[PDB]
């Protein structure tokens, strides 16, 4: 209930992609998490 990231939904600009990948990078980091 990272409710999610978010995404514009394609293409904002040229990176907006990038940043948005970067937050869900974050995202799955805290819920993986592995634990071992």
């Amino acid at each position: 209930a990272p409710l999610e990231p978010e995404y514009p939904g394609d293409n904002a600009t040229p990176e907006q992609m990038a940043q948005y990948a970067a937050e869900l990078r974050r995202y799955i980091n805290m819920l993986t998490r592995p634990r071992y």
